[PDB]
């Protein structure tokens, strides 16, 4: 009737109960999914703002609806803060997601059928970099590069060979599952020789870039894309950056009216909140701890006899290579899940095992590090993981051990802060 | 530092102040932008949920991340509630927006270059129905149909003519600025004639469809798209429905992994909350009031001698034809804005005037009807609008009159409920 009196606790108990139970779930597990994080209550408050009521097609001071004077201030703050954060000249804070950020760049620079060179799914590249079931592979001529079959590291000579062979219109750098540094300078050197554009998709490592813990793609890429969630620890959404303002104009037009309609102004306000958090000195210390934790985790696993792809990590990601142990990554991830530790199965490059099964798992540190985990806590986590993997090697039924480990997980995770 | 201590009113005063001022702005104006509404506090609470922390690529029970048991419950509730609301067999509640919902249908059914027949911008169709600056016009062979030049109404014989001529692969029905009923059965007869798919984009009128106040496209269209905001009064996002389970499977794959990545689970929970509100008996009463208010608004303006396109309306939209009055839509909308009344300039079909200028305005009743406006109140609004337009005909400067009306707008809007 008067919807302004509708309170969720009263009007939708089912959804209210589900939200409560999700909070409990997040609080009670060890979240090692590499792409996940926990946002601040401040981000949540802005995320839930009545700014959702406002249609704001266009850009600040250049909208297609009157009445945007306040939402313009929010978007301008998001843009100014992220430009400061990444030391860049152009930003677009409107993309609804990492995927839409990428698509805006495609719409700005490419025609359907154009050749695009990206990291293969097999090697740890993202869906949106040319995978067959994604728009990027369906509507464009996607060709792929892969890591070295021995070292599992990016091979720039190979990329240059493929760039000359295929003359791509766009070369993408970036990944969803790769544990080492990328040389963006080399990517630009290669695209210039073949007359291609260079897009750097830094969704996973955006927080490292922002704090100088990874080389910035801003001097090198024509377009830089990212999620605002993941290591940046912002609300769920996308982001495009560049130091090329002429390409920036093309990206602006590609995002709207090219790709999206009304932006999510409440999410953009939340992006501003998260960017201000990123600008705090403590954010650099957080990313340094994220990386330190990842190295401790990898080392605890090696100590227990498990193999780590590339032998370690320069980032938040740890890739476990389970081939010598006869354990599938699917079986591992599922047992770990029942033990209170969430992670993903992960394909080992060049493995002939179905990607549905895999021979690896992918672990990430940002979420627990946000809850205050230090190195010794990730050492403990590494041993819990090893305990479960050992059980899968030596038992048909891992239920007893899963319950054992879940007991430990529960006593460890309740020691760290969470939402009030 | 522990970000769980971050409270918005302490860590980001600038954003806090902007949100506070946006609440004030929304509260103090007469909002006649037809695509706008006000969501319930319950929807806002879910919208700001920590469900944003969960990655949930895939679909309920078929995700690419463990840990989705609770978010799966929210999405399933959204799906079941919307299927009941629209009496349909298939629903996708993941689209980030109306634009992305439409793009999923394109990815599901079309190839770049395919011929697509949709309503022209000039006649009140949407950007995503084939407009040149949008992906739909850039990447496809977009051809358009327009309203009748004498009546300003959809001519089905004309649409059928263009379908026979162009043999489109897809025919779209739906609009952003059209004030009358659309016959979906006619549209389906026409696509069957030429072997095309039929998409009904009901974003604006979705509330009328949900409550039986407009013919449903469910029995007729291969795919039905919508926003969840607008007349449905939900969180900002998109929606796809169908009665065709086969098409449904294709749409599911087109949305993910075709177009999007991680869904916004907090928004999906909010969609579920809003769908339950939609299922209440009062929502039907609300839509009926929306329509009666629009008719009252059009009639009041007519009393004052102003012209209404098509002579009235069957929905939430009132189109004012300002040509006989020598007032541009740009001057009208801008003068009204300063007087506390927000609306859009609107291109009159076939008018030679630049669409930047226009010779019309577009008014809508859902936002104020949500605040409890009745017919007599929209009559008052109509006279306030007419007062401003009279001023633009007879004044070198409308400032004094804008302030006079703003005082009256202020006195009227304060009488109606809003957020606490």
């Amino acid at each position: 009737m008067n919807i302004f009196n509708n309170n969720l606790h009263e009007t939708d108990k089912e959804i209210n109960e589900i939200i409560k139970h999700e909070k409990l779930r997040q609080s009670s597990v060890i979240e090692l999914i590499a792409s996940e994080n926990f946002v601040s209550p401040a981000v949540l408050e802005a995320q839930g703002a009545l700014l959702t009521n406002k249609y704001a097609e266009g850009y600040p001071s250049k909208r297609f609806y009157n009445g945007c004077e306040e939402v313009d201030k929010a978007e301008n703050l998001a843009i100014e803060r992220v430009k400061k954060l990444f030391n860049c000249k152009y930003a677009n804070v409107q993309p609804h997601s990492g995927s839409q950020a990428n698509q805006a760049v495609y719409l700005a620079l490419l025609q359907p059928g154009d050749t695009v060179l990206g990291m293969s799914l097999d090697s740890g590249g993202h869906l949106t970099h040319g995978a067959a079931p994604n728009m990027s592979g369906k509507w464009f001529n996607a060709v792929s590069y892969s890591v070295n079959k021995e070292t599992y590291l990016i091979d720039y000579d190979e990329i240059e060979r493929l760039a000359d062979l295929h003359k791509p219109k766009l070369l993408i750098a970036g990944f969803s599952a790769y544990p080492r540094n990328i040389d963006f300078a080399k990517f630009r050197e290669i695209v210039d020789k073949v007359g291609a554009y260079f897009m750097a998709d830094i969704a996973h490592i955006a927080g490292l870039v922002a704090t100088g813990e990874h080389q910035s793609p801003i001097p090198y890429a024509h377009a830089v894309t990212s999620t605002t969630h993941k290591t940046l620890r912002g609300p769920r959404g996308g982001l495009i950056l560049s130091n090329d303002e002429e390409i920036g104009h093309k990206i602006n037009s590609a995002l709207f009216p090219g790709l999206q309609g009304g932006p999510l102004m409440h999410i953009i306000a939340a992006k501003a909140v998260a960017f201000l958090e990123n600008l705090q000195p403590e954010y650099k210390s957080y990313i340094q701890q994220v990386i330190s934790n990842a190295k401790a985790l990898a080392s605890s696993l090696q100590e227990r006899g498990y193999d780590i792809l590339t032998g370690g990590t320069d980032n938040h990601i740890v890739l476990v290579d389970l081939r010598k142990d006869g354990i599938t990554g699917k079986l591992a991830a599922n047992s770990l899940d029942r033990a209170g530790i969430t992670c993903n199965k992960n394909a080992i490059p060049f493995d002939e095992t179905s990607p549905f099964i895999t021979s690896g798992i992918r672990l990430g540190t940002p979420a627990c590090t946000t809850r205050g985990f230090k190195e010794k806590d990730f050492v403990l986590v590494g041993h819990m993981v090893a305990d479960i993997l050992d059980g899968l090697k030596n038992n048909e039924d891992n239920s007893a051990l899963e319950q054992q480990v879940l007991n430990e997980v529960t006593k460890l995770i309740e020691l760290f802060p969470f939402y009030g």
